[PDB]
């Protein structure tokens, strides 16, 4: 069983993570330098194993894919979803059924259709128009980016987009997003260690359970509004398709599709899309205002390939290596999902001599892969040029894994990439981005299951 740093009795390394000035993924990378690529932590009595660097992360999630495909049975995840749904589903027939349905649905109701790309572009127009509203005055992009990004998924799930005046839906996403953040909280690591803490009426765990209630109700209401006009066997979207599957499993009682599992799946798909993609864009914008020379080079490429008023296109990607370079270097350098989503072993495992008992939490420290000095030159530097080959084309790197690897890898990778590219290009084509009174902006990320920047104002002035 892998060695690791010691911590106090009862609470273990929750203390050492807690009392460290460094964020958890940074903490963990330093400890691998002392204990090895694979080390352990005692998180209040839950034994967890951390994987660090590209080699062991691959060795587990890819070479032993079925053994590390599971999710851990932490009290919070048992309470929230009973380990059904998709994202936190146990590895099994339930997960196979939901994953398959989701993959096919995103293909069929999404990027598999010729008209889909223009629906993204339609959204960049609402988005850019909303930006113009402010007439170059400083504001926070967080809301608009969130609205716009979530609508690309709303099309696939609910068959429609919600307007930017829809503050009810926005409120539901703000609570759900708070929950993704509180999930990384010391309060929650303790709650999972000591679930009797649930008797305590105050604290971040009660905020999370309350939020989850409000969110669960809202999602079931949306799912009901989206199933009104349903024509059995002729689905308009993911919700209809899910209901199709419940029909075909009415006689199969071991069928895993359920009304509860539909709310969990929809919630998981919606929050997975909105949290992550939004943040990528928010980091990118931050860095383009910080480094105008880099912003300007992207803009130069846009004008050469797309012109001043051309509609951006997914097909343009491969004529725009520098743009693709910047975007990949944001994924690598900001690590929007720094520790991925926790895994667990689906059976007793043996990795590099160490034994890992069935059910152990396994943390894949994706941050440490992107800063693995065996595969990256000076990874502590933001430098898009590292993704360019000697002819100036985009050069893909094996050790860039911001959508993780193996059986559980991001289901939305492709969709995210189109969203990112089309939103970033549409925005930079129309605007110049800089800070107010050249304010000194903060680049220290906010502690959560995803990394987002602190609130920052930005000025968007039209270019032509
Ligand atoms: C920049 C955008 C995104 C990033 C960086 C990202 C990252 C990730 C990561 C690191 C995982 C962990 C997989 C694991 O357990 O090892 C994941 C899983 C997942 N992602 Fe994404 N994601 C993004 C966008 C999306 C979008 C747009 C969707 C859906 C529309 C999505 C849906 C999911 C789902 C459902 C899972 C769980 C898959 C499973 O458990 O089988 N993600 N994502
Ligand atoms: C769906 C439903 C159904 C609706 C309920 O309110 C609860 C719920 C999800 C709850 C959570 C809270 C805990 C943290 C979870 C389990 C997130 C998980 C830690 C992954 C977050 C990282 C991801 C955005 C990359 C995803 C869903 C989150």
């Amino acid at each position: 069983f892998p060695p690791g740093p010691p911590g106090l009795p009862f609470i273990g390394n929750i203390y050492s993570l807690a009392a460290s000035s460094e964020l958890p993924h940074v903490y963990m990378r330093k400890q691998s330098q002392v204990y090895g690529e694979i080390f352990s932590l005692d998180l209040g009595g839950i034994s967890t194993v951390v994987l660090n660097g590209y080699d062991v992360v691959k060795e587990c999630l890819v070479h032993q894919s079925e053994i590390f495909a599971d999710r851990p049975c932490l009290p919070l995840f048992m309470k929230m979803t009973k380990m059904g749904g998709l994202l936190n589903s146990r590895y099994g027939r339930g997960w196979v059924d939901h994953r398959r349905l989701a993959v096919n649905s995103f293909r069929y109701f999404g990027y598999g259709q010729k008209s889909f790309e223009s629906k993204i572009l339609e959204e960049t127009k609402f988005f850019n128009d909303a930006i113009e509203t402010y007439k170059g005055r400083p504001f926070d992009f967080k809301q608009l980016i969130t609205n716009a990004v979530s609508n690309i998924t709303n099309l696939i799930i609910f068959g429609e987009r919600f307007t930017y005046e829809d503050t009810d839906f926005q409120h539901m996403i703000e609570l759900f997003s708070e929950n993704v953040e509180l999930a990384a909280s010391a309060s929650v690591f303790l709650y999972n260690a000591f679930p009797w803490i649930g008797i305590l009426p105050f604290g971040k765990h009660q905020q999370l359970f309350r939020n989850a209630a409000v969110v669960y109700d809202f999602l079931s209401r949306l799912i009901e509004k989206a199933s009104v006009n349903r024509k059995p066997q002729l689905p308009q979207h993911f919700v209809d398709a899910y209901l199709d599957e419940m029909d075909q499993g009415k006689n199969d009682p071991s069928s895993t599709f359920s009304k509860e599992n539909l709310i969990f799946s929809v919630g998981e798909l919606i929050i997975a899309g909105t949290e992550t993609t939004t943040n990528v864009l928010r980091w990118a914008i931050l860095f383009m205002a910080l480094y105008p020379n880099i912003q300007g080079q992207v803009q130069k490429e846009i004008d050469l390939i797309m012109g001043p008023n051309g509609k951006p296109s997914w097909d343009d990607k491969c004529k725009m290596p520098y743009t693709e370079a910047v975007l990949h270097e944001v994924l690598r350098f900001c690590n929007i999902v720094p520790l991925g989503i926790f895994h667990a072993t689906s059976e007793d495992a043996v990795v590099r001599g160490y034994s890992i008992p069935k059910g152990t939490t396994v943390i894949t420290n994706l941050y440490s892969v992107h800063f693995d000095e065996k595969y990256w030159r000076d990874p502590e530097v933001f430098h898009p040029e590292r993704f360019l080959d000697s002819s100036g084309y985009f050069a893909k790197k094996e050790a860039l894994v911001p959508f993780s690897l193996g059986r559980r890898h991001c289901l939305g990778e492709h969709l995210a990439r189109m969203e990112m590219f089309l939103f970033f290009t549409a925005l930079l084509q129309r605007f110049h981005l800089h800070f107010p009174h050249e304010l000194v902006p903060d680049l220290k990320p906010r502690l959560g299951m995803t990394l987002q920047p602190q609130p920052y104002l930005i000025c968007a002035e039209r270019r032509h």
